[PDB]
């Protein structure tokens, strides 16, 4: 039908802002801390303590095949790249820190994100 049309046409759009928006992000993560998922070979009882891992990479493949309907789903998987590694690691850690600077300057690109969704009419 032309209302699935439609609706494909929103998703993609969706997308290609999307997909914007995650290499804004990625490039307030300099040190590539977030770039792939955690290691279980150098961290094995990762998930004794993390029970959803998430990592940019991880995000990027959910993106490519359009499972991001709207802009909440993405920031969710952002929000847990931050808060795990905020769980995990203390505060006086390199990835503590990172994440704290990810979600600082990352707010500020989510912010006009969301003002670009609903103005444009993406979901
Ligand atoms: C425990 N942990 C986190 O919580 C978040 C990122 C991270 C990255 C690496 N890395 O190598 O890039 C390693 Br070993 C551990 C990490």
């Amino acid at each position: 039908s032309m209302e699935q049309v439609a609706m494909e046409l929103r998703l993609t759009e969706l997308t290609r802002l999307l997909r914007s928006v995650l290499d804004q992000l990625q490039d307030k993560d300099p040190a590539r801390i977030f770039a792939q998922p955690v290691s279980l070979k150098e961290v094995p009882d990762y998930l004794d303590h993390i029970k959803h891992p998430m990592d940019f990479a991880t995000m990027r493949k959910r993106l490519e095949a359009q499972g991001y309907k709207n802009l909440h789903e993405f920031e969710e998987d952002f929000d847990l790249i931050i808060d795990n590694c905020m769980k995990y690691n203390a505060r006086d850690t390199v990835f503590y820190r990172a994440a704290v600077r990810l979600r600082d300057q990352g707010g500020v690109v989510l912010r006009q994100a969301r003002r670009e969704v609903d103005s444009i009419g993406l979901e």
